[PDB]
């Protein structure tokens, strides 16, 4: 990453053994949790795209996943290379050139380039864009691993609430809908899918239900 | 986490993956027990709002629980935001702007932001108001994960003095309606639900007798 | 290897005892597969080249690959020389010599004289030259430790697609080939040597189209 | 109504005959079809809050959804005046006074004062906004008419595809949800809750299915 020093320039430091460590144990003993998105967005912080196409190219296994990751960042490429115009020619000195979207996917450049983008002034932050794409890539990637969908989740007649809530916003976290679509279904699918007996309590709850109060209006 | 260095002053420095690693495990392994709370309070001392989020975010499975949390945090931020309303206009040169009540949690805020709040001057500590909410949701979650409640505390004819009055004072912190409540619930209830031979040899001490006499008497 | 040390000279700080613990465990556990090789590079970033004659020596087992890797360096430093001839004669006391194959190799180029052409200005890139040889040669040998060709990968009667195109694609990156003949092998074999049960389904969708919608398709 | 005379000044015009007829009959005849709001809009246009009050009355039977609608008016007027202050005093001539809520509604005031508002320069959509107040009131009552959910349609299996989504429709006209929430309920649950055989039918059509590719499908 690019460790900021104490009273100092912003100098740049190999990614540790213990960042790829985690890493790759966390895919290979978690699979493609929901999660994983945030672990991978905290372990990688201030990085270059050079130490995220490391941590990338280390996933052993799930290599269909991969490929849908590397084609999606490749789309992101390509469309910010059509809405952004690529300048030639002679460039003044002290200013870097305009960063190409294969090149702000660093696979067409050195680890210089990508360090004066992330040093210039006004800054041009590639980390934060290249992250932004893969994590793109990572929510397609979880949304395909789902392996039942949101509207078709049915609490057993034996099966507590705590499960089935459990099994729905975690569903509901590997969804793809839109944030107020979200909102409607956990709103109205967590009543209208519950056992009818729990069901009956939250209707005589009424309106603004909130979860604790189903939680404790379902109990025993 | 800021960190002091050898001049004195404090700066950003990335999460540790130990800590993570540490909490996610502490976290299913122990599930919800009340001594979550210190570790939580313990691993995360001088964090800033981001990487709180990141600590919760991270915590896969028990979705209801986070829910929870979450909620929580949504409405001590209501409140904040309704007893310290923010100024409009142009913010001073030496001063910046004061955080909103969902700008505490980190939600819409960036993390350079989040470190000049912390060590603006004088400093302003974001992250303890977060952490004295999310300690607040934690104690919400807790109590529902409380499986029996006080009353129905009946020692059996077998079980164990030790086991009892174990099983009673784990479900009496994880009540924690009060603190004189349970100080009057260790004197009444501790004596009022004991096996009826070993109830008399509590009733031989009278009311005046402490814990250790109390189950030494029992003992052997 | 050496590091930017505050403040802004770099010194020699020996390799780590940890660094060739997680090499001789990631070699134990992993054997030869296409990840070690960022697993490698991102384990020696900026190594002299004695830490990499320490991490080649340490590696256990495997020995006729270790073979192929030193003949590999040894053509290498071959053909350095017979591009790049070493001239004869006494050295400039303020700038170092040009260095010759076995003086990349780290084979009779003493540590101070490779500390020497790494922190002399301009810079000689010993140290990244010869991990440009070590990695040719850990190519070949993730390209021989193949275990079948990629022309016999084929789909078994009710073996899922999943497990299909992750062997294929797994095959396929330890496979060497330009990317041009990755590019038509992907649009040729893959769905080819599918199951004809989802190869209708595939060829119902289209030649053209991508790997997601395949995988989407034949899903479940 | 006012209707606007040819070259000349808009002329008020009391509400025929023929239209309260067709209303009253419209009414009786449909109960209260989502069709009756378009219907209602059609009819009354233009008319003051004295013509929308009299086409109200005139309606027979189902005084329930008739107090529902005059209680959403009510909350309509209340929510007016809270969000808009009423000024006093001596007035200015040739300019009316400030338009309260309850004239508004028209249940303080006269045609007078009614025409007077909606003659003023600039026009102030007296008219309008009470007619949307009483658009309102109707499409909760034709929410409350509802007599089975959305989310509870279920094709049957000799039921055609055509009368399913004929009723999945008309719940979908019926129902509540705001419209970007009303887009992905018609994407998803209309697939989604078919009968297995046209299910598998679109599931093969796969993306972008539009109704009438979807109706030339599950012909047969």
């Amino acid at each position: 990453p690019i460790v900021q020093n104490i009273q100092g320039q912003m100098v740049h430091q190999a990614i540790s053994p213990r960042t790829l460590n985690a890493w790759v144990k966390v895919v290979e003993e978690k699979a493609f949790s929901p999660e994983v998105i945030p672990m991978f967005s905290a372990l990688s912080e201030g990085a270059t795209p050079q130490d995220l196409n490391t941590m990338l190219n280390t996933v052993g296994g799930h290599q269909a996943a991969m490929q849908m990751l590397k084609e999606t960042i490749n789309e992101e490429a390509a469309e910010w290379d059509r809405v952004h115009p690529v300048h030639a020619g002679p460039i003044a000195p002290g200013q870097m050139r305009e960063p190409r979207g294969s090149d702000i996917a660093g696979t067409t450049s050195t680890l210089q380039e990508q360090i004066g983008w992330m040093t210039n002034n006004p800054p041009i932050p590639v980390g934060e864009i290249y992250k932004r794409w893969i994590i793109l890539g990572l929510n397609k990637i979880v949304r395909m691993y789902s392996p039942t969908s949101i509207l078709d989740i049915r609490q057993g007649p034996k099966e507590p609430f705590r499960d089935y809530v459990d099994r729905f916003y975690k569903t509901l976290r590997a969804e793809q809908a839109s944030q107020e679509v979200k909102n409607w279904m956990t709103e109205t699918l967590l009543v209208q899918n519950a056992n009818p007996d729990c069901k009956t309590i939250l209707k005589a709850l009424g309106p603004a239900a909130t979860l604790e109060e189903m939680m404790t209006a379902c109990q025993g």
